């Protein structure tokens, strides 16, 4: 998921 996936956390903190 976003919060367990470094690129997502950094690009889209909202999605996290």
């Amino acid at each position: 998921d976003c919060c367990s996936e470094p690129p997502c956390i950094l690009q889209n903190p909202d999605i996290c």
